[PDB]
């Protein structure tokens, strides 16, 4: 029966409410109780405040009217306003204090996940204050989570006028008995209840969610910790930069503030950062999530040396040149982790800070050929398997769904040891035809990877592994240097290919290295433990990159 | 004969040089003359400084070696270094003081314009200092103007070693007698002169350019003021955002810092901002230069109401939402100018500041139909001509080269009065078949517009003029408001359609409006007077938007 849920902003999705500051200010200043609310509501349907809420005048034009109202109210109550009494001041403070009410948003998120149409209906104003950006950010953050945002000042109607609820119903494409509406003002509920909507009077959040839970039949309270917000590819800004005649790099871009360039691993996509991209942008950064060369909508030339680290890195520098960025923070995972260490060693002027998930920095051994070093570690056997052009391509391209479903698995779910892969004849030779779906991924997310890899297959990706000698020779150039810019290494306890202990000497080359470590986290770090990754990167960004 | 020109960075393209700070620091501190240079050059080919210049060690690892050198030099000279003597300090200061030598860059620019291959060859270092971003910005700014940048620390060779000049020649694809090489160190010139290159020893800039001028046969000194840097479309980052199911907006993006959204006019392109985009990015902004709806690589649905101001503006808000931008500075010209005023009135929380070139803000007259108002001004006759769907499309699409060549003309070059256009039967009825090229545009630039307009023709563009009534009704909603965010109006003296005096009442609605005014500037403001536009916008951005 219920199909739609409508939330107010002030006092419902955001707290403390502003009217609360009229009450609080009265108390704090020992004014006659209600004096500020009387001034706020002066004139009723024809007073300044209604004209504000309807979009007739802006907030800045309203401020001196509320002033006059406060003066007139105090005169009739035979009191004085204190010296320095400031409506602008009171409101700047109330509007900055007001924060997203997290459990209410999470309820709305969950209900939207169960198929509810969700909306914010609010009496609000056109905000032209010097400090308006704070409200713009709050509204941005809330609104992406709802089907509709209906603002009194954009539609020219205000709660409790009956016409705005008719407009709501019409916007929802729903009948009134299909709708629950939450508000902290009883007068604002009545016209909804008159049309037969279920209504909830919100005082404390938990009681409102209890009523909301009872009436929808969906669990909303005491629910597990939800995953961070993910990205919908077709809602992203997609960017494309030609770094040389046959090579264009694609990236997805979100956020403003310091530039942060995410470099994914093998065989992955910009989409592997889907959980980090909204969280980092929300944290105050300009995120650029790449398709690395070889992948997705980036170019994939066939030649092996197009994918040596020297060339890949020079291209990343040109990418910054064409975008007009003097620096970015470089955050990499897996092969992308290897790449950002080399950006830090060869182009430190272009790297604001450097972080790697899983991939350690290990200086080239100038006394041992890289192939030998690889042969010494049985877990890198699969890398020998990758050398011969065409062999791994045929196995990995043969059935893309089976490829990504076999690779992208949590640490307690694996279906492929990296064990004597050459000798076995392939990576998947003892894995199922139709693996089950990992807890980490939905069938929809697997199909995005499959679709990306239909454009160029696995040749460009595999070529990243085919420059061992060439990368070793270039790396040997850097053996006298240290990495002295801000740097973060994040180890994953149960990554069995890139194990934590392989990073144990990094402080010899990077003396001020900072660390995070994620327990119970396998190789696909960003989608395995997205919440922990988010917290570790944002904390390190805010202290070291900013 | 000469075909290539090679410039050093320190002491040639950038001034003051750093060695100059060794000399200056000695003097300032009353140290033994040359002591700092002796320390800098200690050990020669095997000393710390050569290892730096070759990329063996980074700047930060070099600093304490130079320290030791200074100590050892002072001991043997039986003097003391002052308390607080700091190599880091000296170098941070010298590297920040060092600025692009403008007349040398302009010479290089001009020579490159006459077909020279140009290069920077420099002994420089890997810069990992906290303050490295300053050098990264200088290098970014210089390097886009040259064919090649060859850095000692990336190539592992240093002037004056002979191998670096061979590497240069090989990079240039030129023989030595085709090359002039400029350097401020005579020792660095010798190996070039040994190979038979023309060399110029640079002390003061003017004398070096005199020699450079004599030897190339090209005028380089006393030359007129060159145009600002323009954009090459295929070197730009191209971005695409879907704002609703059939509408994606394309934009070009350059720079970091506060977001600045450029909105072009009829019938134009993101490319109409080609002279502003590098200058604004260089001035510290994140430029987003749109194809507005209807144009270029943005979507162009056929329906008239898709192009009313309400819909266009809501889409610009969604564009900011999907990019994760809480605000941008909105700068518009012509129809794009009209649009940014309406963003300021309906979405001030999303607009950091607003500026318009040419287009005044004039409140809707609620007592007169917009068509009548249009009929009252003979210069807007062409707007009636535009009403009837299909008529203006056929004339404007018939020959695109002739269309843009006829429209894009300086004030002393016009070929079309806007005079009784209906009665004449078209916009071009008394203009030539093959107009001459305006001084404002090259044949190449005309052909870019022609190519853009082959994708969707003129239907979407003309539709901007076909919502007079619908725009009037929405504008009437805003008649109680004022624009109280930072705002700039730029009038063009000789724009005969959007004349300066039409803006004369704007302070009634925008009391703190700032102004610029460009004399001898016709309707195509950005390409008519790009230099003046640049200066006026950057000065207003730095004071009001930042
Ligand atoms: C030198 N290097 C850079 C990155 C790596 C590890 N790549 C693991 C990818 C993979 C994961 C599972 C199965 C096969 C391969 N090694
Ligand atoms: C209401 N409004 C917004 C913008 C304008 C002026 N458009 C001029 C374009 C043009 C220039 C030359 C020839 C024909 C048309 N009027
Ligand atoms: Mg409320
Ligand atoms: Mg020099």
């Amino acid at each position: 029966t219920l199909r739609a849920a409508v939330f107010d902003l002030d006092g419902v999705l955001a707290l403390p409410a502003v009217f609360g500051v009229l009450g609080r200010t009265e108390e704090a200043l020992a004014l006659p109780r209600g004096l500020l609310n009387d001034a706020f509501q002066k004139g009723g349907p024809e007073g300044a405040t209604t004209r504000l809420m309807k979009g007739e005048i802006t907030l800045s034009q309203w401020i001196p009217l509320m002033e006059e109202n406060c003066r007139k109210c105090s005169e009739t109550a035979k009191v004085c306003l204190p010296k320095n009494f400031s409506i602008k001041e009171i409101f700047d403070k109330a509007i900055s204090a007001r924060k997203i009410n997290r459990p209410m948003l999470q309820a709305a998120l969950m209900l939207r996940k169960k198929g509810f149409t969700t909306a914010i209906l609010t009496n609000t104003w056109l905000d032209d204050r010097a400090e308006r950006d704070g409200l713009a950010q709050l509204m941005c953050e809330l609104k992406m989570h709802f089907d509709f945002l209906i603002e009194s000042c954009q539609v020219g109607m205000v709660k409790p006028e009956p016409q705005i609820y008719k407009f709501l119903l019409d916007t929802l494409k729903a009948s009134p008995s299909e709708v629950v509406f939450l508000d902290d003002i009883g007068a604002n509920l009545k016209p909804a209840r008159d049309l037969g909507m279920v209504t909830i009077l919100v005082q404390d959040t938990d009681t409102a969610l209890k009523e909301l839970e009872k009436v929808t039949g969906i669990q909303l309270l005491n629910t597990p910790a939800p995953l961070p917000t993910s990205c919908n590819p077709s809602d992203m800004s997609h960017g494309y930069v030609t770094v040389k005649p046959r090579v264009r790099l694609h990236f997805v871009e979100l956020g403003s503030g310091p530039a942060v360039c995410l470099c994914h691993g093998f065989p992955e996509s910009w989409y592997s950062w889907r959980y980090q991209i909204p969280a980092l942008a929300q944290a105050g950064y300009r995120v650029l999530a790449m398709d690395m060369k070889g992948y997705g909508e980036s170019s994939a030339p066939p030649e092996i040396e197009e994918y040596c680290m020297e060339v890949l890195c020079k291209e990343m520098v040109t990418f910054l040149d064409k975008l007009g960025l003097s620096q970015a923070v470089f955050i990499g995972h897996d092969w992308g982790g290897m790449l950002v260490w080399y950006m830090a060693l060869f182009y430190p002027e272009r790297v604001r800070a450097v972080a790697s998930l899983n991939t350690p920095f290990i200086p080239a051994n100038p006394n041992m050929s890289p192939l030998e070093s690889i042969k010494a570690n049985p877990v890198f056997d699969y890398q020998l398997y990758f050398q011969e052009p065409g062999v791994a391509e045929a196995e990995l391209e043969q059935n893309l769904s089976r490829t990504f479903k076999s690779l992208f698995r949590a640490s307690d779910e694996s279906v492929l040891s990296m064990h004597k892969v050459c000798e076995a004849g392939g990576l998947f030779v003892n894995s199922p035809e139709e693996p089950s779906l990992s807890r980490m991924v939905t069938e929809e997310e697997i199909q995005f990877y499959v679709q990306q890899f239909k454009k160029s297959g696995f040749r460009g990706p595999l070529n990243w592994y085919r420059n061992m000698e060439r990368n070793w020779k270039w790396a040997c150039k850097s053996l006298g240097r240290k990495i002295l810019i801000p740097a973060l290494m994040v180890t994953a306890e149960k990554d069995f290919v890139l194990v934590p202990q392989m990073s144990q000497h990094m402080e010899d080359w990077i003396p001020h290295l900072k660390r995070g470590h994620i327990e119970d986290c396998g190789h696909w770090t960003q989608m395995d433990k997205p919440t922990e990754v988010n917290q570790i990167l944002i904390k390190w960004l805010d202290s070291d990159a900013r």
